[PDB]
Protein backbone atom coordinates (compact mmCIF):
# COMPACT_ATOMS: atom_id res chain seq x y z
CA UNK A 1 0.00 0.00 0.00
CA UNK A 2 2.40 2.72 1.22
CA UNK A 3 5.35 1.57 -0.90
CA UNK A 4 3.47 1.71 -4.21
CA UNK A 5 1.73 4.98 -3.39
CA UNK A 6 4.95 6.57 -2.18
CA UNK A 7 6.90 5.88 -5.33
CA UNK A 8 4.07 7.32 -7.43
CA UNK A 9 3.80 10.37 -5.19
CA UNK A 10 7.55 11.05 -5.22
CA UNK A 11 7.56 11.16 -9.01
CA UNK A 12 4.67 13.67 -8.92
CA UNK A 13 6.28 16.12 -6.48
CA UNK A 14 6.83 19.80 -7.17
CA UNK A 15 9.64 19.90 -4.59
CA UNK A 16 9.30 23.41 -3.22
CA UNK A 17 11.10 26.19 -1.38
CA UNK A 18 9.38 29.60 -1.33
CA UNK A 19 10.75 31.46 1.66
CA UNK A 20 11.17 35.21 2.13
CA UNK A 21 14.92 34.68 2.58
CA UNK A 22 15.86 31.78 0.35
CA UNK A 23 19.44 31.59 -0.91
CA UNK A 24 21.28 30.00 -3.81
CA UNK A 25 22.68 27.41 -1.41
CA UNK A 26 19.21 26.35 -0.31
CA UNK A 27 17.99 26.12 -3.91
CA UNK A 28 21.08 24.09 -4.91
CA UNK A 29 20.43 21.70 -2.02
CA UNK A 30 16.80 21.38 -3.10
CA UNK A 31 17.86 20.50 -6.64
CA UNK A 32 20.15 17.79 -5.29
CA UNK A 33 17.31 16.44 -3.12
CA UNK A 34 15.05 16.19 -6.19
CA UNK A 35 17.35 13.46 -7.61
CA UNK A 36 16.58 10.51 -5.31
CA UNK A 37 17.72 6.83 -5.27
CA UNK A 38 14.25 5.77 -6.44
CA UNK A 39 13.40 8.49 -8.92
CA UNK A 40 13.42 12.17 -9.76
CA UNK A 41 10.64 14.49 -8.66
CA UNK A 42 8.53 15.94 -11.46
CA UNK A 43 9.65 19.47 -10.72
CA UNK A 44 11.11 21.95 -8.32
CA UNK A 45 9.27 25.12 -7.42
CA UNK A 46 11.21 28.23 -6.43
CA UNK A 47 11.00 32.01 -6.76
CA UNK A 48 11.84 33.33 -10.26
CA UNK A 49 15.23 34.82 -9.40
CA UNK A 50 16.52 31.31 -8.58
CA UNK A 51 15.58 29.74 -11.93
CA UNK A 52 19.00 30.24 -13.59
CA UNK A 53 21.03 28.69 -10.76
CA UNK A 54 18.52 25.85 -10.41
CA UNK A 55 18.65 25.11 -14.14
CA UNK A 56 22.42 24.86 -14.10
CA UNK A 57 22.40 22.69 -10.97
CA UNK A 58 19.86 20.31 -12.51
CA UNK A 59 21.91 20.05 -15.71
CA UNK A 60 25.16 19.50 -13.82
CA UNK A 61 23.72 16.56 -11.84
CA UNK A 62 22.36 14.95 -15.03
CA UNK A 63 18.66 15.63 -14.39
CA UNK A 64 17.81 18.14 -17.13
CA UNK A 65 14.20 17.03 -17.38
CA UNK A 66 13.16 17.99 -13.84
CA UNK A 67 10.84 20.91 -14.56
CA UNK A 68 11.24 24.32 -12.94
CA UNK A 69 8.01 25.86 -11.67
CA UNK A 70 7.61 29.24 -10.04
CA UNK A 71 4.83 31.44 -8.63
CA UNK A 72 3.23 34.76 -9.61
CA UNK A 73 0.58 37.06 -8.19
CA UNK A 74 1.80 35.39 -5.02
CA UNK A 75 0.77 34.76 -2.34
CA UNK A 76 -1.91 37.45 -2.25
CA UNK A 77 -4.09 36.73 -5.28
CA UNK A 78 -4.65 40.42 -5.73
CA UNK A 79 -6.98 41.54 -8.49
CA UNK A 80 -4.55 43.80 -10.42
CA UNK A 81 -4.23 42.06 -13.78
CA UNK A 82 -1.38 44.32 -14.93
CA UNK A 83 0.75 43.23 -11.98
CA UNK A 84 -0.16 39.54 -12.27
CA UNK A 85 0.58 39.59 -15.99
CA UNK A 86 3.85 41.53 -15.56
CA UNK A 87 4.97 39.03 -12.93
CA UNK A 88 4.01 36.10 -15.19
CA UNK A 89 5.91 37.68 -18.10
CA UNK A 90 8.92 38.16 -15.84
CA UNK A 91 8.78 34.52 -14.67
CA UNK A 92 8.80 33.44 -18.33
CA UNK A 93 11.83 35.68 -18.94
CA UNK A 94 13.64 34.19 -15.91
CA UNK A 95 13.22 30.82 -17.67
CA UNK A 96 10.31 29.09 -15.91
CA UNK A 97 8.86 25.92 -17.37
CA UNK A 98 5.65 26.37 -15.37
CA UNK A 99 3.97 29.25 -13.59
CA UNK A 100 1.62 28.77 -10.62
CA UNK A 101 -0.46 32.00 -10.47
CA UNK A 102 -2.76 32.92 -7.59
CA UNK A 103 -6.38 33.44 -8.60
CA UNK A 104 -8.04 36.67 -7.33
CA UNK A 105 -10.03 34.78 -4.74
CA UNK A 106 -10.94 37.76 -2.56
CA UNK A 107 -12.44 39.51 -5.58
CA UNK A 108 -14.50 36.39 -6.24
CA UNK A 109 -15.61 36.35 -2.59
CA UNK A 110 -16.73 39.98 -3.05
CA UNK A 111 -18.84 38.94 -6.05
CA UNK A 112 -16.56 39.57 -9.02
CA UNK A 113 -16.31 36.43 -11.17
CA UNK A 114 -15.02 38.17 -14.26
CA UNK A 115 -11.67 39.43 -12.99
CA UNK A 116 -10.56 35.88 -12.22
CA UNK A 117 -11.36 34.82 -15.77
CA UNK A 118 -9.58 37.81 -17.29
CA UNK A 119 -6.51 37.46 -15.05
CA UNK A 120 -6.09 33.73 -15.70
CA UNK A 121 -6.75 34.13 -19.42
CA UNK A 122 -4.13 36.88 -19.80
CA UNK A 123 -1.54 34.86 -17.91
CA UNK A 124 -2.38 31.72 -19.91
CA UNK A 125 -1.89 33.55 -23.19
CA UNK A 126 1.59 34.68 -22.18
CA UNK A 127 2.53 31.23 -20.90
CA UNK A 128 1.11 29.35 -23.90
CA UNK A 129 3.12 31.47 -26.33
CA UNK A 130 6.26 30.37 -24.46
CA UNK A 131 5.23 26.71 -24.10
CA UNK A 132 4.97 27.25 -20.32
CA UNK A 133 2.26 25.43 -18.34
CA UNK A 134 -0.02 27.56 -16.13
CA UNK A 135 -1.28 26.26 -12.79
CA UNK A 136 -3.92 28.33 -10.95
CA UNK A 137 -3.97 28.46 -7.14
CA UNK A 138 -7.50 29.15 -5.87
CA UNK A 139 -6.65 29.24 -2.10
CA UNK A 140 -9.31 26.81 -0.88
CA UNK A 141 -8.41 27.48 2.77
CA UNK A 142 -9.47 31.11 2.42
CA UNK A 143 -12.41 30.56 0.06
CA UNK A 144 -13.70 27.99 2.60
CA UNK A 145 -17.12 27.52 1.04
CA UNK A 146 -17.70 24.54 -1.28
CA UNK A 147 -19.65 26.63 -3.83
CA UNK A 148 -16.85 29.19 -4.03
CA UNK A 149 -14.19 26.46 -4.39
CA UNK A 150 -16.21 24.99 -7.25
CA UNK A 151 -16.74 28.41 -8.86
CA UNK A 152 -13.07 29.42 -8.68
CA UNK A 153 -12.14 26.05 -10.17
CA UNK A 154 -14.67 26.46 -12.99
CA UNK A 155 -13.58 30.01 -13.83
CA UNK A 156 -9.94 28.96 -13.86
CA UNK A 157 -10.64 26.02 -16.18
CA UNK A 158 -12.77 28.15 -18.51
CA UNK A 159 -9.95 30.70 -18.69
CA UNK A 160 -7.41 28.07 -19.71
CA UNK A 161 -5.73 26.74 -16.56
CA UNK A 162 -3.52 23.72 -17.27
CA UNK A 163 -3.77 22.72 -13.59
CA UNK A 164 -5.93 23.80 -10.69
CA UNK A 165 -4.08 23.94 -7.38
CA UNK A 166 -5.47 24.12 -3.84
CA UNK A 167 -3.28 26.55 -2.00
CA UNK A 168 -0.22 28.76 -1.69
CA UNK A 169 1.12 27.12 1.49
CA UNK A 170 1.21 30.65 2.96
CA UNK A 171 -2.21 30.72 4.65
CA UNK A 172 -3.49 28.90 7.73
CA UNK A 173 -5.34 26.11 5.90
CA UNK A 174 -3.94 24.60 2.70
CA UNK A 175 -4.74 21.25 1.04
CA UNK A 176 -7.29 18.89 2.60
CA UNK A 177 -8.82 15.73 1.17
CA UNK A 178 -12.24 17.45 1.22
CA UNK A 179 -10.95 20.34 -0.87
CA UNK A 180 -9.18 17.96 -3.24
CA UNK A 181 -12.38 15.97 -3.78
CA UNK A 182 -14.34 19.13 -4.61
CA UNK A 183 -11.76 20.40 -7.10
CA UNK A 184 -11.29 17.05 -8.80
CA UNK A 185 -15.07 16.70 -9.11
CA UNK A 186 -15.04 19.98 -11.07
CA UNK A 187 -12.40 18.59 -13.42
CA UNK A 188 -14.65 15.52 -13.85
CA UNK A 189 -17.90 17.47 -14.28
CA UNK A 190 -16.35 19.82 -16.82
CA UNK A 191 -14.98 16.88 -18.83
CA UNK A 192 -11.42 18.30 -18.78
CA UNK A 193 -9.60 15.40 -17.15
CA UNK A 194 -7.45 15.04 -20.29
CA UNK A 195 -6.29 18.67 -20.26
CA UNK A 196 -6.41 19.91 -16.65
CA UNK A 197 -4.28 18.52 -13.85
CA UNK A 198 -4.76 18.75 -10.10
CA UNK A 199 -2.19 19.85 -7.50
CA UNK A 200 -2.87 19.63 -3.76
CA UNK A 201 -0.31 21.86 -2.04
CA UNK A 202 0.63 22.90 1.46
CA UNK A 203 0.25 20.72 4.54
CA UNK A 204 0.80 17.47 2.60
CA UNK A 205 3.18 16.08 5.16
CA UNK A 206 3.33 12.28 5.13
CA UNK A 207 3.33 9.28 2.89
CA UNK A 208 -0.07 8.48 4.43
CA UNK A 209 -1.38 11.91 3.37
CA UNK A 210 -0.13 11.42 -0.18
CA UNK A 211 -1.77 7.99 -0.40
CA UNK A 212 -5.14 9.58 0.48
CA UNK A 213 -4.91 12.18 -2.30
CA UNK A 214 -3.93 9.61 -4.89
CA UNK A 215 -6.86 7.42 -3.82
CA UNK A 216 -9.29 10.23 -4.72
CA UNK A 217 -7.66 10.65 -8.14
CA UNK A 218 -7.77 6.93 -8.85
CA UNK A 219 -11.43 6.71 -7.80
CA UNK A 220 -12.57 9.63 -9.98
CA UNK A 221 -10.42 9.10 -13.08
CA UNK A 222 -8.98 5.59 -12.92
CA UNK A 223 -5.58 4.36 -11.77
CA UNK A 224 -4.01 5.32 -15.12
CA UNK A 225 -4.85 9.02 -14.90
CA UNK A 226 -2.30 10.51 -12.51
CA UNK A 227 1.01 11.37 -14.14
CA UNK A 228 3.21 14.45 -14.27
CA UNK A 229 0.93 16.27 -16.74
CA UNK A 230 -2.14 15.57 -14.59
CA UNK A 231 -1.07 15.50 -10.96
CA UNK A 232 1.50 17.15 -8.71
CA UNK A 233 2.14 17.39 -4.98
CA UNK A 234 3.20 20.86 -3.83
CA UNK A 235 5.36 19.83 -0.92
CA UNK A 236 8.76 19.70 0.77
CA UNK A 237 9.03 17.61 3.95
CA UNK A 238 6.86 15.00 2.24
CA UNK A 239 9.85 13.86 0.19
CA UNK A 240 11.71 12.53 3.24
CA UNK A 241 8.51 10.79 4.40
CA UNK A 242 8.08 9.09 1.02
CA UNK A 243 11.71 7.98 0.99
CA UNK A 244 11.36 6.59 4.50
CA UNK A 245 8.30 4.59 3.43
CA UNK A 246 10.43 3.23 0.59
CA UNK A 247 13.34 2.19 2.83
CA UNK A 248 15.61 5.23 2.23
Amino acid sequence: DLKASSLRALKLMDLTTLNDDDTDEKVIALCHQAKTPVGNTAAICIYPRFIPIARETLKEQGTPEIRIATVTNFPHGNDDIDIALAETRAAIAWGADEVDVVFPYRALMAGNEQVGFDLVKACKEACAAANVLLKVIIETGELKDEALIRKASEISIKAGADFIKTSTGKVAVNATPESARIMMEVIRDMGVEKTVGFKPAGGVRTAEDAQKYLAIADELFGADWADARHYRFGASSLLASLLKALGH
